[PDB]
């Protein structure tokens, strides 16, 4: 079912790097990675939690659809891009926590802790601190993909919508980035999958990220490992 | 509202070609065109009848989703990609025409010409043979009226289901990265002179939406990526993408 393929590892140490990609072919029902043990380590969700936050806002209707505006509030932070007017879309894109907290506070607890629990999201069993692994990211997210969670399909595709990130002829890349802070080990996630004519690839990657600058690799690495196994030119 | 930029017609003349593009501000309500009179005018709609045919076709269930696949049917044609099994999303991307005819029939022509006039598309005359009348019947549509229709399906205001309007609006995605989406869908009328090109869609931007719709004169398939080439010429010269 799952083969270690570690030749991937010369993509991290390329970069002096040390982290995890793991790849699911949706066809054959196979998965691969460079690192079996980190594979199936958890670390926190950081801004992947993003995913499911917007699933559960869409479907209890915090979050009416995806042109609804969420006014800043006036207060400038760190990263420049949050600091505007925002829909679904764009807070997805420049990973706006502010709005996504305020989508949290209105789910509440109780609500949030439940359909989390429907989704079965996480190794935690009840980021919100949410400890998630590489591999439970891909099945979460093949969850996803068929519109098999507890959600309407409309608020499924809505979200799949705003995981759109790449796409040209060759494919199309749904997907979220992450980068965990607050504890160590520092890491960047990016979780997600690529779609070609007759197949799909789930992947999920996180690696040590301990400045900032580093943050491009997590796409970069992923890539060179989509490249390696030509999945895609 | 309406401006005419005769500028944009260097990018047609630097590849001794003819057409029109047409542009609609979403935020500001206002277009803008190199050619106020050929934007207004109709032509066949070849291949962009595929966002329509697709529409209907999955709001009557005739799609059950992006997902089912109509298998090739043996007979070799020249296109090398339509000789394969397809599901909406790859008939889409190859303009896979045997697919859409077939679509076609099964929706037939009252409720096919019903739909027409509820989405008040072109001139929604379906005159002609059921599965060939966007290539060489009746139908007619302008470059603004290709907008007009294309703004209904942004909105979902069409009369048919969200899904079925947020399904086709995933099957044009053409090209997505960190500064734009767009969603568009090509055409090449062949049959009935003149040999037009189309190209109609529009860009996503973080806070605005600009429409689009280009046809050019198209002797030649030599000349088919022109269509994209002058359109995006067009677009970066107005500072929409870089
Ligand atoms: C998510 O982990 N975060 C939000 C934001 N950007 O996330 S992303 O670029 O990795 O997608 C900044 C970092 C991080 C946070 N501050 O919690
Ligand atoms: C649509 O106008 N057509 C289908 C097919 N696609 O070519 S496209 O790249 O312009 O869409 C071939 C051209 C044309 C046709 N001959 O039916
Ligand atoms: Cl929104
Ligand atoms: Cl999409
Ligand atoms: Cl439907």
């Amino acid at each position: 079912e799952w083969q270690e393929n570690k030749s991937w590892n010369a993509h991290f140490t390329e970069h002096k790097s040390q982290g995890v990609v793991v790849l699911w072919n949706e066809n054959k029902q196979q998965g691969f990675t460079n690192n079996l043990k980190r594979a199936n380590q958890a670390f926190l969700a950081a801004s992947t939690f993003k995913i499911p936050n917007s699933l559960i806002a869409l479907d209890l209707g915090v979050v009416k659809d995806e042109h609804q505006v969420f006014k800043w509030d006036g207060q400038t932070r760190d990263i420049a891009t949050w600091n505007r007017d925002h829909n679904l879309i764009t807070a997805m894109k420049y990973s706006v926590v502010p709005v996504y907290q305020e989508f949290a506070r209105q789910i509440g607890e109780a609500r949030m802790s439940k359909m989390l629990h429907a989704f079965d999201y996480g190794n935690e069993d009840i980021d919100g601190g949410i400890r998630i692994s590489a591999t439970e990211q891909i099945s979460f997210l093949r969850k996803l993909y068929h519109n098999k969670l507890h959600v309407s399909e409309r608020s499924q595709r809505i979200v799949k919508q705003a995981m759109l990130t790449e796409a040209n002829g060759d494919y199309i890349i749904r997907a979220k980035t992450g980068y965990s802070t607050r504890i160590e080990p520092k890491i960047g996630w990016w979780v997600g999958w690529v779609e070609l004519d007759d197949n799909v690839w789930f992947f999920a990657m996180n690696m040590d990220m301990p400045t900032s600058d580093g943050l491009g690799l997590r796409q970069a690495i992923t890539k060179e490992v989509l490249k390696q196994e030509k999945i895609i030119p």
